[PDB]
């Protein structure tokens, strides 16, 4: 495909939708706002939308390389401040993917240029996790990294100040590490959703344990 | 819809692939790398897949609030980085949206917390083109803010030291600004289309042109 | 001078002290905070205590190239927020200087490399003030973009979250931009001090005038 | 000590110059640039220059909150790729201080804000090593995390792109880790000193050893 293909797509796509949909932006021309926001992977292999049925309007997103939520980041900040205290989604999913070419630059740590720099923070947990990950089989260690990566993002995600303010006010939002693959799309939960400060750090150790 | 409802959707979508399209996952299997990046707005309002047709595995995507490429930002340019020197991306689509909250809440201002600070870059942008807003009429001036907003990450896209590089080296990249709305999801071309240093300050100074 | 000398003049340094000044490090080991933020460039060409008369323990300090102050910079964003709230500093003084590196490499346009990135945000306030240097002599142009620099990095500041928060609930902070050359090391006061919101923008203006 | 007292001790400094050190400006007036770069903390409690007895124009200067190199900070990065890449500065210094209030702040986690955020760097090197830790005198523990703290700021330079980049390429430059204490002012060499890629990690493994 080229760009004048995708021009032309899209101003037919526009006018089938009077026949095959004429209400398509009805709910977008609503003031209702997203309730999900999904982290991913600017990978996106399978869009969010096509992974879970979710419609136009009901999901906030960012995605970066390897779908990191950093510390200082404050461009991923700035989505999630805005999605929980301006648009109050409840619920936030950050999901991974297996295959994921950030996760195996990381682990092959090829000589790429800037984006070395980003892939150092997803080194930093390759590291943290090299006792688990050497307990398990070598074919099972780069998937599973991809799986650690999700949870310590969700980690860092519920020890923002953004989100550790949210629940301390009482605001309802859940948070939810996920991962799929291409081989069948489907999503696989690993189980470290969290909804305060408390089940942040026992479901952090629940789906770490559920990998040892 | 809720959580356990996008699971279970997944789930059966996964599952009927297998009929109606067994081939889905085919082509993102093989090493074909996107030929696209596409920089978008955290609201999503419609897809980008759905806009264009583009399918899973032909485009690598970024957003976030109102589609910025601030000059410093290393998670956008990390982004950028690895799809023009690793991916070797062939276009580049910065998409902005008529409606945008980011754009909105630059010119009304409230006090909404964190993200204020990543919206003065759009209040910079605002200020520069005062004179011009001021001689089209009142109800015409956000969605131009818009349009405006969508042609100064263009142009901060190829002044970053990445697109200087690649450009200079005789890589083929070209950068594009496009907009669309919820009225009718039609993309309209903004005409600052970019294919080396030269190009970018043309089409820059056509496309305001093409506003006064 | 080399890494031998530094340590050995330390350690002499250190001992000497008992002698010249015993209580040298007295008002370091009370509790006092420092009263004062400085902002200034990673040049460091006359260090701000030598300026200044500062002791050691009176001022906080961040130093990046040309003394930016980012919207959307964490670092520096973080180094005001610690100040402001939590040492409660009563006074931010943000100080450039004439024959600064950055911005001269901001105007020439060398090809430097990373760094070029951050030097963005300074060829954006040039573009901004083309027309008030145009009638100006060529000479005095880039000392003039100097002082320009430093003014906006004062609007910046007085425009970020954590100072309209500040200035919102009654906390007396003053900010102040300031410049200084290596003929003389004689500080001259910008004039754009700012003591709420109100002010930022009324003394903002009457820099940049006293200018015309 | 006030503004006035400011303005007024630098105008009564600069015209007592002419006696007593009429030359004091005359290195800075010439080409030749800093050898050194300096990152420290935002405390600043003792300046670099007083600690070592460097002059004017030796030392390229960055200070952020407790002294961090965080992977993705473009505000250090930037200050070291000018450094290294436009300056050839020989030797870049990472100091730390013993009693540095965010590293404080990371041990005892009180609810300070945005600081927070950046904080979280340091309380993942705690985690790292609390094994090392465990094995101290409780009373040695925070000190200890200071140094722990440069040491990994030191590893983390020696990481990023800029640094690899100049010793691939066989550019001269060393980095070193420091800490001193306001109980006398006497630099503490942490011993990971390094040239080259392969003594950034003998050293780190040595200076960690040297604590166990
Ligand atoms: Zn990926
Ligand atoms: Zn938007
Ligand atoms: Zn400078
Ligand atoms: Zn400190």
């Amino acid at each position: 495909k080229d760009i004048d293909t995708l021009i032309s797509n899209n101003a037919l796509w526009s006018k089938m939708l009077v026949e095959e949909d004429p209400g398509f932006f009805e709910k977008l021309a609503q003031a209702q706002k997203p309730r999900f926001l999904w982290i991913g992977c600017s990978d996106s292999r399978v869009p969010a939308e096509r992974l879970t049925g979710l419609e136009p309007g009901e999901l906030f997103v960012h995605r970066n390389v390897a779908n990191l939520v950093i510390h200082t980041d404050l461009n991923c900040l700035s989505v999630v401040q805005y999605a929980v205290d301006v648009l109050e989604v409840e619920h936030i999913i950050i999901c991974g993917h297996y295959g994921c070419g950030g996760v195996q630059a990381a682990v092959e740590n090829p000589e790429l240029g800037l984006i070395n720099n980003w892939l150092l923070h997803i080194r930093d947990i390759w590291f943290k996790h090299s006792s688990l990950l050497g307990e398990m089989p070598q074919e099972r260690r780069l998937d599973t990294l991809c799986e650690l990566n999700v949870m310590e993002q969700v980690y860092n995600l519920g020890h923002s100040t953004i989100m550790q303010s949210a629940w301390k006010r009482g605001q309802k939002v859940t948070i939810h590490g996920w991962a799929y693959g291409i081989h069948d799309g489907l999503l696989r939960d690993l189980d470290v959703t969290a909804t305060n400060r408390e089940t942040l750090e026992q479901r952090y150790r629940h789906g770490i344990s559920n990998l040892k």
